[PDB]
């Protein structure tokens, strides 16, 4: 797996972000995560966490997995990195997202994310409190 450049067009919500990748605007859905909606418990803070992290980054990167690169809704499927730090992981590590949607073709960072989730759960953070 390799990181590739992109730029932020717009933070959308906890699980999606609009980026420019190879010069074309694209909505990306973050691999391996599910974030509570804004109306749900921790929703507001979960999106704000995600929004900040992408908006404050000076360098955004995208890393596709080995399986399909776009979902059935035309969304790009990747791990998103902000100044070298994986957004997908970081959300889970804060207890502001859950590991979810782990499909066979695109699961490279599963155990990494599950560890982050086990840490947040051990600390009883946020959705685990
Ligand atoms: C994260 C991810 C979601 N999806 C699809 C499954 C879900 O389909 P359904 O719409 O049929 O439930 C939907 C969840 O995305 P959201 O959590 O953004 O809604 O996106 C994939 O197909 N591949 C993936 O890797
Ligand atoms: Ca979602």
């Amino acid at each position: 797996l390799h990181k590739e450049p992109a730029t932020l067009i717009k933070a959308i919500d906890g699980d999606t972000v609009k980026l420019m990748y190879k010069g074309q605007p694209m909505t990306f859905r973050k691999l391996l995560v599910d974030t509570p909606e804004f109306n749900e418990k921790y929703g507001p803070e979960a999106s704000a966490f995600t929004k900040k992290m992408v908006e404050n980054a000076k360098k955004i990167e995208v890393e596709f997995d080995k399986g399909q690169r776009t979902d059935k809704y035309g969304r790009g499927l990747a791990y998103i990195y902000a100044d070298g730090k994986m957004v997908n992981e970081a959300k889970v590590r804060q207890g502001l997202a859950k590991v979810a949607y782990v499909y066979k073709g695109n699961n490279t960072h599963e155990q990494l994310l599950r560890k982050a989730e086990a840490q947040a759960k051990k600390e009883k953070l946020n959705i685990w409190s």
